[PDB]
């Protein structure tokens, strides 16, 4: 009996026929109305296909929804992951309020703080040289072994904060079961000077276990002494019984809690590899930026609340325009893994077909998130954003100042970012193009033949999120904005953003296929569909 | 008066209500009917939502279209890029037929061969040490400076063919105007031992020119002698007048032709950086694999023609299911830039709103191409592919054998690939899930509460493209398959796949914004919309 977000009312808001050029021409307060600031982040949503009526209508839907309650329930540790009967407490990982929070018999404040102190001590011991490898050498390289939630956040953040690397350690990420992943790391590191991290919430993920067994075999091939495992492996998991069973002791294990979703886990001990690159002080700054956004989200009325606006715009488009993707365009090289990271956060959360009650919903839920770094994307796929006939909401991320003094490059980067959003809004008409072609020296027949092909329809929406700089703090804030957008979207759609049951079937079928690949007289092999069977046969013959 | 592909007939084919499980159960020849082989590539399209009637209907549309003629026109150098009045002759770059081909007054066979010999000689001179830097040192590093078509193909192929690197040169790619791109290269190379390549078809791209000016300033800061430019720069372009004007002489310029689209240019001299990594012999093998697919495409009846089938399936889905994206899932780490590369090839080609005649089309054209490497994607966004409610055609790329002897890893990688396509096809029903939950030890109330959340609808389509190995030759074949798919799609939609007029407006607006950023008393600044204006003001204040 949850409020329906995607209803007939939303579908009709579209009939306002918003014309962006016309709104900016006539409304001298358009930017003031449709922008927000949070500390060093400027959120400009003024190039979206909205006016006062449309926005106020969307805000009224949020107000009428359960969102106000759900926000409190998330922060207070209510079991809002309702299919798994778990709290959803990635916010607690970065808390600076110190308000009382007792969940599942644990003092969450004490739990979080204590594990942070342990990670901090580990990083300090390793960087200072007090931790030595088994042959007594100082560690020079860190290898994280993990996949999905146990890989993407650390990998993305270590890249994004490259200018802040300061530990004299090189950090490597092994993830895919494809052994190329492991081998890219092992080919450039020395077993005597490498600390390996097995990062797995479940400690049962096939790829991570295979990779960890292979890494252990490599280490033991070198040392020929099982005691070497003590100086070269640590583990991050919620299943410490399984870590012990693997052969790593509890003093070498760093716990995470069931209420830390993998795709919201970089803030936890899974972030260890981040601290190994940029130091623990910078890790605390990352956390503190996220906290600032948590406080904003929890405390701010919806009309001035950045994640709530982000969520309403996105769900409005995918409802009323029936769009099936969103483009995210980060105009900074350092954010090269940001789209990949948010693909997991967004699509693994909101790619759900049933509501909280288990009923199949008759409205579309999460859409495809894609994009690419600017300005490169301008030369790859912005052609489609400008002249294709697919409706695609666009977010630009701009960074005002970079880490170097090539000011001309930085100015051009930003000019391009702002030009792309301006181009989406304005387009260029047939008459404008035709006149330009004449002025360029084409005759009338040539101008008439070409002009239609150069018309850019325009009136296409964008949001620009401008950061003062890409620091640990501002990056933490930026990621949290999207975490909360995703949350708000799932609440409005009445889905569970925090489970991921859809991946189970593939895991099961993968085990059966491995059996079939090893024994064609097996029941597994006989029960395959013939496409799978013939794919297995084609691999065997090669 | 071109045949309409997306017509009422296509929309009704869907009412066949194909059930994949049922087809495989009842049709013992399903795989034989809906798979093809080309040399070392197995193309299995049997898990697509088709039967004989649907496929034969699609094939009849291709037969009735202008496709047969268009294929000949492309290969023979007809000016099928009709808005620019240019031939489209990326196929000629890899030709092994040696058939006569004279286009725009040039013997294309002589032209292509001669430039290949020049690139081969350059690579050999540099690798052997006969080419020296200005201080007489042997070159150790190559830096490609280019964006889009002048970056992505070389970058993707150099990565994809990493095991075949053999020149003792390290190759770096500078692209974005964001100076982080340039600086990542310059921070790890010595000006005395680095050869820089300015790759730009037009020689007028803002980012590439800024990067090249900055790289030249770096080289001259070191040497303090303009004569050093001769030993440290070469250029690849179609505009040799502009290269001369920049300061590089013609003996240091490597030409490309107007009929080489940027997004189809890695086969030309733009591929120089590929040859610098893997040697010219392996570059010839890459070309030869593409040729094999060209020959297949040109000569094969449509029912047995892999690119034609790929194109018909893709356009059928986006027409009749109104899907707005396609997922591409390469199950090999080496293909980490393959999606990025095909995003340009596909979306920059087919993101068009007007037909050849300039009329706005009333059917959807190119859709969003996205995806990610497997098995990683399984832990990021396959949740949405399995349980979301977005219709998304899926292509899997599988590689039977890798470059190492971790056979257990390779077997698991493939098992996962095949399990994912099997899972898409089958799903798991409520009764199956409920019974599994009981067998796992849940009581009836718990099983009933959870089961709906674990249901995976299934009946979702995929294609699996299996290569024997990822060699220069097989990679060349694979890329060409997609090049021709894109071509066939554009022909059926009656659009020009080979222009890209949509990017022009942003370039123009970027110049005006740069003027506005430097002078707020300018006409440029006064004419801005207020969102752009306030973004510029926020950058200035920081
Ligand atoms: O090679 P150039 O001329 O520098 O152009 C770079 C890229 O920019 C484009 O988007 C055209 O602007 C692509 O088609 C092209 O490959
Ligand atoms: O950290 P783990 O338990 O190894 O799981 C890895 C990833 O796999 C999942 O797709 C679940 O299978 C993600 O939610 C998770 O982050
Ligand atoms: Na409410
Ligand atoms: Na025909």
């Amino acid at each position: 009996n949850a409020m329906l977000f995607c209803d007939d009312s939303k579908k009709y808001l579209k009939e306002q026929n918003i014309n962006l050029k016309n709104e900016f021409d006539k409304d001298d307060k358009r930017v003031e109305k449709f922008s927000l600031k949070h500390q060093n982040i400027y959120f400009d949503y003024s190039k979206n296909l909205i006016n006062d009526y449309i926005l106020k209508s969307l805000l009224e839907s949020a107000e009428k929804s359960s969102l106000k309650d759900k926000i409190k329930q998330m922060f207070n540790g209510a079991k809002i992951n309702s299919t798994e009967h778990r709290a959803v407490l990635h916010t607690a990982l970065r808390d600076l309020s110190s308000t009382p929070l007792i969940v599942d018999g644990q003092d969450i404040r004490q739990e979080v703080t204590k594990e942070k102190q342990r990670v901090k001590e580990l990083v300090e011991k390793v960087v200072s040289g007090r931790w030595r490898g088994f042959s007594g050498k100082k560690i020079t390289d860190i290898v994280n072994i993990g996949i999905g939630g146990s890989d993407l956040g650390p990998k993305m953040v270590v890249r994004a904060l490259q200018p802040y690397h300061c530990t004299d350690l090189k950090v490597h990420f092994v993830s895919n079961v494809d052994a190329d992943s492991l081998l890219q790391a092992l080919h450039v590191v020395d077993p005597e000077t490498t600390l390996l991290i097995i990062a797995s919430k479940s400690f049962s993920t096939e790829e991570t276990l295979l990779n960890s067994i292979s890494a252990r075999e490599w280490l033991l091939d070198h040392y020929e002494d099982e005691k070497a495992v003590a100086n070269h492996f640590v583990a991050i998991s919620s299943k410490l019984d399984k870590v012990k069973e693997f052969g790593i002791d509890l003093e070498h294990c760093y716990k995470m809690w069931d209420w830390v979703g993998g795709r919201y886990s970089l803030w936890s001990s899974i972030g260890m590899s981040i601290a190994f690159a940029i130091g623990y002080d910078n890790f605390e700054k990352l956390l503190a930026g996220a906290y600032s956004v948590d406080k904003h989200f929890k405390e701010t009325e919806f009309s001035k609340n950045i994640p709530v606006i982000m969520a309403l715009l996105a769900s409005y488009y995918s409802c009323t325009y029936n769009s099936q993707s969103q483009a995210l365009l980060p105009y900074d090289e350092r954010l090269c893994y940001f789209v990949d990271y948010l693909q997991q956060a967004d699509m693994e959360s909101n790619g759900k077909s049933v509501n909280i009650a288990g009923e199949t919903v008759n409205y579309q839920t999460g859409v495809v998130l894609w994009g690419g770094v600017g300005t490169n994307g301008q030369h790859a796929f912005h052609q489609l954003l400008h002249q294709g006939n697919i409706f695609i909401p666009v977010d630009f991320i701009a960074i005002a100042t970079s880490h170097h003094n090539y000011d001309n490059h930085q100015q051009a980067l930003l000019a391009n970012c702002f030009a792309q959003s301006q181009a989406l809004m304005f387009g260029q008409s047939y008459d404008m193009v035709y006149n330009e072609l004449l002025k360029s020296g084409l005759n009338e027949t040539q101008a008439k033949e070409l002009a239609a092909h150069k018309v850019i329809p325009g009136n296409r929406p964008s949001t620009t999120i401008l950061l003062d700089e890409l620091s640990p703090y501002s990056l933490g804030a930026l990621i949290a904005l999207y975490e909360h957008k995703i949350f708000v979207q799932g609440v409005l759609w009445d889905i569970n953003s925090y489970d991921q049951w859809g991946v189970e079937l593939g895991k099961k079928l993968g085990k059966n296929i491995l059996k079939a690949m090893n024994d064609d007289s097996s029941d597994e092999y006989q029960n395959l569909d013939d496409s799978t069977r013939q794919l297995i046969a084609k691999v065997k013959n090669k």
